[PDB]
C-alpha cells in the first residue's frame, strides 16, 4: 500500500468560475449567498479530482481571496483600521480598497498573498474555518484533511510596525501565545473526527539561524498530540537533522526543487519514528516526467507515502483542450489534473497494481542546435559592452543633446476602452493584420503628440499593442508557446497564462522595429526603445527542466540583443530593458544568490550588449536596492530608473552609499498606483532628496512605474506637473 497525497489543486476552476464569482460579487450582480452556491460547487469539484487519484483528500483549500489572508483572521490579526470583522465585507476590505493588507509575492513564485500586519501580542481564535470546511465536507460524506499554514511559517510572511517578524527573538512571544489558538483548533478538528492535518512549513526553506530551529521545536513539541503532517517546499529545509527530530508522526520533503533534501536523507538517514511522504511530482513546471524513474526514487527511499513536491496552484487546471499548441508539445506535457493522474499511476505501479508505465524522453525535441551552440560556444566579449561606462556616456550625451534634469516616462500609457476593443477584435480575428496596425498607428501619433505638447525630453510609443509584456515576445519567439485555457491564479480574482518555454529560443524577425521606428519619424526627440529582459520573461513561463537555467535565459538574451541591434541599425537611440525578475526569480535562500546573479547578471549583459553610443536603461520598480546594489552594479546599463516617491527618496541610500557609483538613476517622483495628481512641491521633496550627496547630471524625472493602470485625466496634468518641476530645478542648480 502506498498511500498518495495531493494539495494545491487549483481553486479557480476549468471555466473560471472562481474569478466570475468574486468579481459578479463585487460588482453587486450575485448576493453572499449566491457567491457562497458557487464556491462551494468549486469545493467539489476540487475534491472530486483528488478523490479520484489520492487517497488524502484536502480541505479549507477553497480561499475566497489569499490563505494567508484566511490564516490571519483564524487567529483575530485583524488590523484596528477595519473595525470589528463582519465576515466577506470585511475580508474584502482587508483583501483590496485603500485600506487593503499590503500584497507581495508568495516566496519566489508568482502568487501573492496578503501580509499579516500584528499591532497585539495576543492571538484569539476569531474564526475556525478549517473546522467549517471539515464540518461541510463531512456532511457530504467525505473525510477531509484541512491544509493549513503553520504558525512558524505565518509569523515569517508577517509584519509588526512595519518589519519583518523573522528573528528569533521577534518570533518567541508571539508564537506561545499563537500555538495556542492552533492547539485549539486542531484539538476542535480531532473532537469531530479529523484524522489527519496538512501543516504548511515553507519557510523551513528559507536560510533559517539553529535559533529558528530551537524555537519552531518547541512550537511543534506543544502541537505534538495532534495527528499532524508537515509539509516544506520550493526548496531544501535549512537543517535536516534538526527538522526530521520534529515531534510529528509524517514529514514530507520535496525531492524535485533541489537535490538537498536527498543527499541529506542518504547521509543522515530518516527517523524509524517517522513516516516519510516524499515530494516527487513537480507543481511548478508542467512537464510529463518518467514515471519509472520517479518510482525507483520512491523506493530507494522506502517512502510509505507520495505527492506532488510543492503546491499545484502554480499550474493550470487541465491540458485536456490544448489542441492548438505546437506539434508534438501536448504529448509532452502535463498540468495539475494531469500531476493527480501521475501521482495515482505511480500509486497503483508502487502497490503492483499495473506493471508498465508509460515511457518518457524528448531531449531532442524542438532543439535548435546550431542556435544552441551558437550560445554554448560564448566568448566573453557578448557579456561586456565595447567600452566602459564613463566613455560611453561622453559619446551618449553629446548625441543626445538633452538638458540637466531630462523627463521621460517608463512603461505604458493608459489603454481606453477602445485600444482595448481593437486589440480584442484584433485577436479574435474581427479585423485585420493591417487595420489594427493602422490603428496602433493612430494611437502612437497621438501619444507622440501629447508628450511633445507636454515637453517631455525622452519619448515613449505607448504600449498600445500590448497588453502582458511577457505575453508579447513569447508570441514572437521560437521555442516558446502560448495556451488557450492555461489560466495560473496571480491573486484576487487576476489570472495569467504563463508562456511554454519548450525549446531553443530564437527571434525569427524584428519583434518592435515597426512601433518603435514609426515613433520616431514623428519626432525629433529620442524615443525610447521598449524590451522586457531575459530573466524576466522566463520568469513568468515555463521551460525545459533538461537545461539548465542560465542557458534558457542566455538563449533567450541573445534574441533579445538581435532586437536591441535591428533598433540600433534604425538609428534608434534608446533602449529600456524591463528586468523585474533580477530579484524576484532569486533563490529563496539568499546563500544561493551568488550562483543566480552570476548568470542573471550575464543575461542581462547578453540582451543589453550594445554600441557605445546607445544609450541602456534598465528598469526595476523595487521598494529598496540595498541587499542587491551589489549585483545591480555589475549590470551594463547607463541608466537606471527607480520608484522613489513612497520613500520620499530615501530609496536612494542605497546608491549614495555605494562607493564609486557614477551611473545615471532615473527618479520615480509620482506613485501610479494613486489616482492623485502629484503637486509640484511634492516631486521637488524627492528630487531635491536624491541631489543630497549625487551629482545633478545623474538625475533624471520621470514617473515611479508604467501608467496603464491610470486614466488620461491623471496622467496628463502629472506629466505637466513633472515638467514644470524638472524646469524649476534647472533654474535652481544651473
Ligand atoms: O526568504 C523568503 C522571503 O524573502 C519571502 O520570499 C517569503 O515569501
Amino acid at each position: 500500500f502506498t498511500k498518495a497525497y495531493a494539495f494545491g489543486f487549483p481553486k479557480i476552476g476549468e471555466k473560471r468560475e472562481f474569478k466570475k464569482a468574486l468579481e459578479d460579487f463585487w460588482k453587486g450582480k450575485i448576493t453572499e449567498e449566491q457567491f457562497e452556491e458557487e464556491m462551494n460547487k468549486l469545493r467539489m469539484y476540487m475534491v472530486e479530482n483528488y478523490r479520484k487519484n489520492v487517497d488524502v483528500i484536502p480541505s479549507n483549500e477553497l480561499s475566497y481571496y489569499d490563505f494567508v489572508l484566511d490564516t490571519a483572521v483564524m487567529v483575530g490579526a485583524v488590523p484596528e483600521r477595519f473595525g470589528e470583522y463582519r465576515g466577506l465585507s470585511t475580508y474584502f476590505d482587508m483583501a483590496r480598497g485603500g485600506k487593503a493588507l499590503e500584497m507581495t509575492k508568495f516566496f519566489n513564485t508568482n502568487y501573492h498573498y496578503l501580509v499579516p500586519e500584528i499591532e497585539t501580542e495576543e492571538f484569539y481564535l476569531l474564526e475556525n474555518k478549517p473546522l467549517e470546511d471539515y464540518l461541510f465536507f463531512k456532511s457530504k460524506g467525505i473525510e477531509t484533511a484541512p491544509w493549513v499554514i503553520g504558525p512558524f511559517t505565518f509569523l515569517y510572511l508577517s509584519k509588526r510596525n512595519g518589519e519583518w517578524i523573522r528573528r528569533p527573538n521577534q518570533m518567541e512571544k508571539l508564537l506561545e501565545s499563537l500555538v495556542s489558538v492552533y492547539k485549539e483548533v486542531f484539538e476542535k478538528l480531532v473532537e469531530n473526527g479529523c484524522k489527519e492535518i496538512l501543516v504548511n512549513e515553507p519557510a523551513f526553506v528559507c536560510d533559517l539561524e539553529k535559533a529558528h530551529w530551537d524555537l519552531i521545536l518547541n512550537v511543534y513539541r506543544e502541537l505534538s498530540e495532534f495527528p499532524l503532517t508537515v509539509f516544506t517546499y520550493y526548496d531544501s529545509v535549512s537543517d535536516y537533522e534538526a527538522c526530521v527530530s520534529l515531534p510529528v508522526k509524517r514529514l514530507h520533503f520535496d525531492f524535485v526543487s533541489n537535490e538537498e533534501n536527498l543527499k541529506n536523507l542518504e547521509k543522515h538517514g530518516f527517523p524509524e519514528d517517522k513516516k516519510l511522504v516524499a515530494g516527487v511530482i513537480n507543481g511548478r513546471q508542467p512537464w510529463k516526467v518518467d514515471l519509472r524513474k520517479v518510482a525507483s526514487l520512491v523506493e530507494k527511499l522506502g517512502a510509505s507515502a507520495i505527492s506532488n513536491s510543492c503546491p499545484l496552484f502554480h499550474l493550470p487546471v487541465t491540458l485536456e483542450l490544448e489542441n492548438n499548441l505546437p506539434g508534438g508539445l501536448k504529448e509532452k506535457l502535463a498540468f495539475a489534473k494531469e500531476k493527480l493522474e501521475e501521482l495515482k499511476m505511480l500509486k497503483d505501479f508502487l502497490e503492483g497494481k499495473t506493471f508498465d508505465l508509460p515511457n518518457v524522453s524528448f531531449e531532442d525535441f524542438a532543439v535548435d542546435l546550431q542556435a544552441v551552440e551558437r550560445v554554448r560556444n560564448l566568448p566573453e566579449d557578448s557579456f561586456r559592452r565595447e567600452k566602459e561606462y564613463t566613455e560611453r556616456d561622453r559619446i551618449q550625451r553629446e548625441r543626445l543633446n538633452l538638458p540637466l534634469f531630462p523627463t521621460t516616462t517608463i512603461g505604458s500609457f493608459p489603454q481606453t476602452p477602445e485600444v482595448r476593443k481593437m486589440r480584442s477584435k484584433y485577436r479574435k480575428g474581427e479585423i485585420s493584420k493591417e487595420e489594427y496596425e493602422a490603428f496602433i498607428k493612430e494611437q502612437i501619433k497621438k501619444a507622440i503628440e501629447l508628450q511633445e505638447e507636454i515637453g517631455l525630453d525622452v519619448l515613449v510609443h505607448g504600449e498600445f499593442e500590448r497588453t502582458d509584456m511577457v505575453e508579447f515576445f513569447a508570441e514572437k519567439l521560437n521555442g516558446i508557446a502560448t495556451t488557450q485555457n492555461g489560466w495560473v491564479l496571480s491573486y484576487g480574482s487576476r489570472c495569467y497564462r504563463p508562456p511554454i518555454i519548450y525549446g531553443t529560443v530564437t527571434r525569427p524577425e524584428p519583434m518592435t522595429l515597426k512601433e518603435i521606428t514609426y515613433a520616431q519619424s514623428l519626432t525629433e526627440k529620442p524615443v525610447k526603445g521598449m524590451l522586457t529582459g531575459p530573466v524576466t520573461i522566463m520568469s513568468w513561463s515555463y521551460y525545459r527542466e533538461d537545461i539548465p537555467e542560465r542557458e534558457i535565459a542566455y538563449q533567450i538574451a541573445l534574441a533579445i540583443n538581435e532586437e536591441v541591434k535591428d533598433l540600433e541599425e534604425a538609428g534608434i537611440k534608446i533602449v529600456q530593458i524591463d528586468e523585474p525578475a533580477f530579484r524576484e526569480k532569486a533563490p529563496i535562500k539568499k546563500s544561493k544568490w551568488p550562483e543566480y546573479f552570476e548568470w542573471a547578471i550575464n543575461a542581462f549583459n547578453l540582451a543589453a550588449n550594445a554600441r557605445p553610443e546607445t544609450q541602456i536603461h534598465a528598469h526595476m520598480c523595487y521598494s529598496d536596492f540595498n541587499e542587491i546594489i551589489e549585483y545591480i552594479h555589475q549590470l551594463e546599463f547607463d541608466v537606471i530608473s527607480i520608484e522613489a516617491s513612497r520613500s520620499k527618496g530615501e530609496i536612494i541610500s542605497a546608491f549614495e552609499n555605494f562607493k564609486g557609483w557614477i551611473k545615471q538613476i532615473g527618479v520615480g517622483v509620482w506613485d501610479i498606483h494613486s489616482p492623485a495628481v502629484p503637486s509640484i512641491n511634492e516631486m521637488r521633496e524627492i528630487v531635491e532628496r536624491v541631489l543630497r550627496v549625487l551629482p545633478k547630471e545623474l538625475i533624471w524625472i520621470n514617473p515611479d512605474c508604467g501608467l496603464k493602470t491610470r486614466n488620461w485625466d491623471e496622467v496628463i496634468p502629472s506629466l505637466r506637473n513633472m515638467v514644470a518641476l524638472a524646469k524649476e530645478m534647472r533654474e535652481k542648480f544651473e
